[PDB]
């Protein structure tokens, strides 16, 4: 195997584990996207308009996911207590916690990766993969 | 200056990708000019028509009649007639354009031999031996 056949394996795995991730959550990854945006913006009284903006999605698709995601309590809505027009939207705890489990992926898989080697051998390796990214550049 | 391998791969990956970005720079394409012609390399056998290329890249007609108006303006390929078929045209690469893909495609060569002299021939078999290891692990 040459090293551009590892990297671009290895790459396409790590990619491939993550949508796993999300296989297993029971969540798409537009679902996945949409419980990340809130999670990283809800302090701010979000609508359905702010998801569909972030998402660049049309206000329909953006409701039956909202849908999807209210049916499933990841998500709450309530009316504006200052404009009964508008509904905010906020993250659950259990939403909070599916969007961190899946976030976990990335750490689990260094995990599995410095777990194949001993501590020296991680060294190392680290060592020359860094001599070889620096070739690179 | 401690990192993950996770960086590590993902960055490694994206200068590779960037390295070849700047090939196609270098020999003036764009990504998309560069899958056409990389198309044609692959299937210079056939007597591929303007259809064939748009379904094998999913684009519109006018998409890839622009693109191929691009390619033919410098002469990277050429386009005919189809003696059995006044409907359809051909289009074959030029000697210039078989040159084009192959000074390209020698980047991937480049930096495996970039890569592999920036370790002796033991520590290049056990960093081979590793990563396969470590997509093994990723995989089960």
């Amino acid at each position: 195997f040459t090293y551009s056949y590892l990297f671009r394996m290895i790459s396409h795995e790590m990619k491939q584990k993550a949508d796993q991730k999300l296989e297993q959550l029971d969540i798409t990854n537009e679902q996945g996207h949409t419980l990340g945006y809130l999670y990283a913006h809800q302090q701010d009284g979000l609508t359905q308009n702010d998801i569909a903006k972030a998402l660049q999605r049309t206000g329909p698709t953006v409701s039956n996911l909202l849908r999807n995601l209210e049916r499933k309590k990841l998500i709450y809505r309530y009316v504006d207590a200052q404009d009964t027009r508008r509904k905010n939207i906020g993250l659950t705890t259990s939403g909070i916690k599916l969007v961190e489990a899946f976030t976990s992926i990335f750490d689990e898989m260094e995990q599995t990766l410095v777990s194949q080697l001993s501590e020296e051998e991680n060294e190392q390796m680290k060592a020359n993969l860094t001599k070889m990214l620096s070739s690179l550049q």
